[PDB]
DNA sequence: TTTTTTTTTT
């Protein structure tokens, strides 16, 4: 058969090197002359490397002279072939991608050649035992993996991790500057464990229905918007934006939401709401999309659109994940949830922004005597625990027990925190204003 | 005939995508791969989408390589075809218009195909009745409408929401509704917490059997009909309309239901019932559908019919959700529950009408020592808690405990209330009259 | 293609109208002249409508004269064609079904024509937008539905229900009753609360094993048979019919069942049994089927057969519901029970007959200290509670407690009564005679 | 090409099975029906297996009758072919060697087929990445190696048990190991009782994560590394590399972890950290490879991979053993933990490494009245009470009791210990630096 | 996912 190769990518790389010499470093880091399929291409890249190591700039005339001095001008195709290669390449903007393609082709060809050698050894043992052939095959595959050892790698070795250790110590010397390392949550206790909303983090705040989960998420959004100027993006899939705005005005102005909903408001609270609206129009960093049944592709497109138009996005609010709908994986809810979580994590890593993705719980919580939520108590759990890093659960024993002494005290229990120890953050909930504040009472030592 | 297509617009879109990658978002929002008439164009757009999702820029060489890796380079026409497509397109200034034309052609061809399928079903009944074919055609046309309704989406600025909110607040402040924002329940305490039956709300009042749940729902219906002129629509799937009317007459005239059911009534109560009938004929806003095993689509069609004919609908009553039948998801009951709840919520949002749908409970409530209902006590809740916003539960400790001091006292406990606090409303129940009144 | 039409049905309708004029109203309500496929048939029906509106009877000669006066006799086919149409039709008994068929064909042809119009509009946009075409298609399909909406509808009016209710009230008030409006139970206290066995009611009397459950059901059956002449239908799923008849003779003649079982009976009780058999042969209204593992479809077919043969059914006795077998829902018992209960309630509403179906209880009742049955004690509860209306439970503290003073006293406690207050009716049970009788002892005040 | 096969050896094996039924066990252990090159030979061996499992002796006539009953007599070549096969074989003395040759041929053909599959995957990527192809090839070679396994169980003879027992007695008596026998644990009480970190052992410490258990395993890793240069491996599923590094620096340098995490600039702690990392660089055997969500078979494969890389594993640190949750067994964790423990013991015996795991217990450790880790506090008891060879339980009464009865005498209670006296091992812990010391 | 009903055991 024909070995898998991309001659066009090689020609594009050679033309870009003939035009641009600053991107030679990326090519040298990525590929070598052996990655070139044709032996003339290997000779051309070898001459280019020799000229660049000598400090000579990479152009057509000097390369032609260098090939003529070594006599390789006729071996590579002549000066007309080099001129054609220089002519064909428009630009070297995507020469890194071309080099990646060439490296992939070289890896596949090396794998095919190794497979041919292994099959030849299998057909003709030549006195080698089965264990000998197995070890030879393992060594060959490990050598193929070792060819990209600096590319495919994970945690580092002792010396390199010690250099990373001293570098991180020098970095964390600068850490006591504000205490909050990410987006400020507005809560002192929350900014101690989590140290604020870290970028590229999946924040899963899950609670029972009518537990203030949307309310606390809105409070977090308000605190972030007052503590930053980067625009936020809200996807209120469950509730309309009218109720969201009513909750925001009740929380910020500390006025009863019932009176706002009935509209029976005095002029003093009206002036407070007007001042809050003036502050919001000063900010104008909030964008709410109340459409329901949206795919993660649409959300990603809108997020990229806003980031392009408004210069990045401060916060992404999602109104609970089981409302999100994918037509492709609508057959199975768990597959749909896993796909949604994976796409949202990819988007969060893409734009480097903490995404507020709420979630619901299961009915096994009420079955348990202790109604403190766990990771397995999550509605369609599993992949959610895998993809997320900042999972939290709202607990209100006042709701479950009428005689509970934790009235107003809402406990945010961290289920998963990859970077930092988990814990229980107590907060003071005001149902009238729907306001979550820092718990100013006596601190409880978690047993 | 030749299907209506604009291949030149497709070529212009593909060439503009090859030239410009910044307007890729507009093309992705407008059209998909299936909108392309020719299958090679579908493959080309699929490869472009795969490359752009990976972050790779859209150029000729990378696209050709990507098609070569999957072996689809020869399927789409070869690299020369791609080079020709890149050469032909001058610019991508009007690529949005070309994509709109392509989407229009695709939707028109979809409509033509649906019409052909409808004609085929008409010529070949395959044992289906005319109603089945009509409902299938309605479903197909609704699907085509949903395919076009996705354009009206997009995040909005905070200022517009603020203006709408303050306008609504001023409207509520000017109107002296005296707390009751929605449809008046007829109960003062219920008009304090819920502030009346708000439009586009899914009200789930679930209770145990023989708890007056249907009776209390009928009392709510009577109160709404007396306190409004907008016509109501009743779907009495479980109980016959005759029993519903007897319960209504017993409740409104405050006469014993047993005496009315036996017919042993004096002429004074007869005159009271006659006056009640005169008031009802003065209103004539009540329409009861005692049919059972109904799909939500039939309910939606009848609701739209009555709303257009009678100028909107004040209230939509459902006689307990597990009686409803969906043949599509009849294999699993929870799928039926989720579909019914979603369809009812969508219908309530559509016609802006409060819908009161009853439900049943589970035996786990009986297992608990305290028999106060919770959200998990719902009979296959699932998305019931998520979609609904005005869930209430009826509690009568007099039934469970003979020595209970809550005789006549019915506790309507709000399981879920998104806007406002939840609580327990005490009411006075008259078994003889089957009358729910405010507790004193 | 050929449009879907039934010329034979049209010819049958025309011949029936030529023969029968009393069923013209059904045809006019069902179909119009436009529903006829062929234009001559439209002309014929138009002429028939014109003659009937004028009051002229619909016969061959007058119709021929009317067509001759308008000159349409040649257009419809001639007098010989009309004579052939009159000849071919045997009878007009099924002319309503024929008109329904013609209406169906007309609706299908209308749908096909509308689909053709929509396809033509799709092929030629004529400058219309896709929204315009969608609205036009919706309008056309809704016009088809509205043409099909000119029939019996679900929500009719409140006035019709009011008239039916007041007619029922007048019917019940003009008849002097003894507090019984349904089938008389034969027990005075039961006739106070339940007011007799009401038709279209699912009566569930459930108890423990033994406990005289089938015995009490048979006592109710005997009382109903003695107090009415409408035939009753028993499905003795559990017990053989021989033992059923032995228990019936023991209860009715007040003789010990054990002596009848042994056959050692005196001539006086023999004469009493002979007189009871003479009374039964005077009645001859009870029809018993002892077949087991029956589907509800077979039961419904047999019930319809008996009602057609013997002019309705007075009462339907079902001997214990878990004996009923459905092959389709044999996988899950609860689904099978729900389907059986739904089918039985549909049958009871269909024929307007009281159906007393027996059932069993759960062992959790024995787990409780107080062994008074509740709704949840029902075996495979839920749908049983929902579909039924007259649920009762048998309680015998004499069985549970040897020192109980309720010996002979059986408490029938109403668990569910949709219309009326529930209670506890105590009866006198005779184990020797196996006879349930009205309470001759002190009636205890229920708390 | 012609696949490498030895039909003559197959004929010899089949004829020997026809002659001798006593050596059927050797052939059944060695080869299967799939190892036969020709499908008729596979059918013949399948019929032989079916006859011998039924207890019927394997002869020509019964085999032919069974093949005729299944209709396979004509497919394999007829009765004359079977008679020829029986005639050809002289004896069954060397049938073991012939079966070994047949197994070798089958394994070589399997390797050739796998190589052909890999070459096909290389020629046709089908959208898969090169990493996917490499992982698939490694999986295929590992499957070949796993299929190249042999007998693992068997009732041992009394002589072998006596030899092992007397060897154990001589080890306990004659050897003057003076406490430590394997890798030095560091804790003096663990040095005496557990006799060091014995290679090919299963040491599972059952406690709460970030509650002294993580720093206990960290101190174990440190003490093991300070006395040997054998490459140790890190598999922490609880904390990242940076946080584990901070914990290790705080433990070794005796510096408060608040200063380690929150930067308190001073040169004394910096000098202690510099000395600690100098000692670590002197050891030069800490290879970080911590991840999450794995299985012990994957851990064994990575152990083989590291042995290919360097060779020899000093210690593997499994932090948060309850982070490998399989959703099938996530609810009842006992069976999953038992299977993980058995596979970890198999891995420990495989590469001679003292596999140490950090099992997570329940919240009842802080809730139950019995604050010590007993079956209620253990995760559904079961695999935490048994199975594991060294099940240590960290009764840190500091966390469980606010007024602790164990401050510096926190009990490392050993439920089961193969070598050493069980009991409550009271040890000192420094909460400031997260450092576990050794109480006398 | 949901939802019933049985034993065992802690
Ligand atoms: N005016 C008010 N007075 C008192 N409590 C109120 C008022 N308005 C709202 N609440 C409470 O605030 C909470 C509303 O929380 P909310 O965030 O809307 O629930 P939710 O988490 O979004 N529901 P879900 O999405 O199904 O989980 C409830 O506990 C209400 O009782
Ligand atoms: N005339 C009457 N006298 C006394 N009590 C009565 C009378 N009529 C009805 N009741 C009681 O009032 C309640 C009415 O029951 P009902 O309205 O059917 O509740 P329900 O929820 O609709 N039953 P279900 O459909 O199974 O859930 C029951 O508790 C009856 O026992
Ligand atoms: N001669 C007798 N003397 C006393 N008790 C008797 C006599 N004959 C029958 N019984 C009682 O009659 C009862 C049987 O009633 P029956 O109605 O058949 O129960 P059942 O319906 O068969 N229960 P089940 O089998 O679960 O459906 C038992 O309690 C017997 O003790
Ligand atoms: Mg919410
Ligand atoms: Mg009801
Ligand atoms: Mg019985």
């Amino acid at each position: 058969k024909v070995p898998p190769h991309s001659i066009e990518a090689e020609q594009s790389v050679l033309g870009g090197l003939m035009l641009d010499n600053e991107r030679w470093d990326d090519v040298a880091e990525r590929v070598v002359a052996d990655d070139f399929y044709t032996r003339p291409h290997r000779h051309i890249f070898t001459e280019m490397a020799r000229l660049q190591e000598s400090g000579s700039p990479i152009d057509l005339i000097t390369l032609a002279e260098s090939l003529e001095r070594q006599g390789q001008l006729d071996s590579v195709g002549g000066f007309a072939y080099l001129a054609e290669l220089s002519k064909n390449t428009p630009s070297a903007a995507n020469i890194s991608a071309y080099a990646d393609i060439v490296r992939e082709r070289a890896v596949v060809r090396e794998m095919i050649s190794v497979a041919n050698e292994i099959a030849e050894a299998g057909f003709d043992p030549q006195g080698r035992t089965s264990e000998d052939l197995l070890d030879l095959a393992e060594s060959r595959v490990f050598k193929i993996a070792e060819s990209r050892a600096n590319k495919d790698e994970g945690p580092k070795n002792i010396a390199d991790v010690l250099d990373a250790t001293v570098a991180r110590i020098e970095q964390l010397f600068q850490q006591p500057h504000d205490g909050v390392t990410g987006v400020n949550t507005g809560y002192d206790d929350l900014n101690k464990k989590t140290a604020g909303l870290q970028p590229s983090d999946l924040i899963i705040v899950a609670a029972r229905p009518s537990m203030g989960k949307t309310t606390f998420a809105m409070n977090l959004v308000e605190n972030a918007a007052m503590l930053q100027d980067k625009p936020v993006l809200i996807f209120s899939l469950e509730m309309p934006s009218e109720q969201i705005m009513m909750r925001s005005l009740a929380s910020l102005s500390r006025v009863d939401q019932t009176k706002i909903r009935t509209g029976q408001l005095d002029d003093e609270d009206w002036a407070r709401i007007s001042g809050t609206m003036g502050i919001l129009l000063e900010k104008r960093n909030i964008y709410i999309d109340d459409s329901s049944g949206l795919t993660p592709t649409e959300v990603r497109s809108r997020a990229r659109r806003i980031a392009r138009e408004h210069g990045g996005i401060g916060l992404i609010m999602i109104d609970y994940l089981q409302l999100m709908r994918v037509p492709a994986l609508s057959d199975n809810r768990t597959l749909e949830i896993a796909e949604i979580s994976r796409s949202l994590k990819a988007l969060a890593k893409e734009l480097n922004v903490p995404v507020v993705a709420l979630s619901q719980l299961n009915r096994s919580l009420e079955q348990r005597a202790d109604k403190r939520p766990v990771n397995s108590d999550l509605r369609e759990s599993g992949s959610i625990e895998q993809d997320a890093d900042l999972i939290m659960f709202i607990y209100r024993d006042e709701v479950y027990h009428e005689n509970s002494d934790l009235k107003g005290i809402a406990e945010i229990i961290i289920g998963k925190q990859r970077n930092g120890p988990i814990g229980t953050v107590r907060l003071t909930f005001n149902g009238q204003w729907s306001r979550f504040d820092n718990y100013a009472g006596p601190q409880y030592d978690d047993e």
